[PDB]
């Protein structure tokens, strides 16, 4: 059974405080091997890496922004909060052949190129099939691994597989091992991901997000919002 990754449900904190956020694994410490990462999601599902590899700071992101282990558990400290670091983080463990999110932390601030490009939106009807796609612009696609996870309404981010453009490679969740089928297509340098026989239970936002070995979910799609419906 895969581990559960757990975080603070809710933190809150205000202008100029310093405040730390904290991603526990069930099967024990959580250590270096597991890469821990961190994610913030700001209204508009806009979803940026911060911080992978434990402590490597994604470039461009505030310095105020920082990863250890401590406790046992990955950590995010906040060092100066401001007003528009009100969002949810998400933290992320690697288990040797998958990642699992955490349930992410809801932080209340009280008082306040690189494209991975997807279509807005599918609306199918149950028993359907979908193809959903994602475009790499700005980078060097067969260069990073392309991710795909699903976000539903009060289950968080759940992480389904990736691929390794170069080969074709996939790994998966163990919920969507016989479930999804990911596949790219080189010379437009675009990811695929393929459902059958979609229920409501399918019904989510998926989003794509590039990743290095050691480095980060820097890059994030706008995610298709999905909708299996009669
Ligand atoms: O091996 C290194 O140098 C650093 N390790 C990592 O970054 C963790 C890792 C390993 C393999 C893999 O397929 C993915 N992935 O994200 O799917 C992540």
């Amino acid at each position: 059974s895969q581990a559960v990754v757990t975080q603070e449900s809710a933190l809150t904190t205000s202008p100029g405080e310093t405040v730390t956020l904290t991603c526990r694994s069930s099967t024990g410490a959580v250590t270096t091997s597991n890469y821990a990462n961190w994610v913030q999601e700001k209204p508009d599902h806009l979803f940026t890496g911060l911080i992978g590899g434990t402590n490597n700071r994604a470039p461009g992101v505030p310095a105020r922004f920082s990863g250890s282990l401590i406790g046992d558990k990955a950590a995010l400290t906040i060092t100066g909060a401001q007003t528009e670091d009100e969002a949810i983080y998400f933290c992320a463990l690697w288990y040797s052949n998958h990642w699992v999110f955490g349930g992410g932390t809801k932080l209340t601030v009280l008082g306040g190129q690189v494209q991975l490009q997807q279509p807005g939106a599918e609306l199918v009807k149950p028993g359907a099939s979908v193809k959903l796609s994602c475009k790499a612009s700005g980078y060097t696609f067969t260069s990073y691994l392309m991710h795909w996870v699903k976000q539903r309404p009060g289950r968080g981010l759940e992480w389904i597989g990736r691929i390794d453009p170069n080969s074709g490679g996939t790994k998966y969740s163990e919920k969507f091992k016989s479930k999804a089928t990911l596949t790219v297509d080189k010379p437009s340098s675009t990811a695929y991901m393929q459902f059958s026989s979609l229920t409501s239970e399918d019904s989510a936002v998926y989003y794509c997000a590039r990743y290095y070995y050691g480095a980060y979910f820097d890059y994030w799609g706008q995610g298709t919002t999905l909708t299996v419906s009669s």
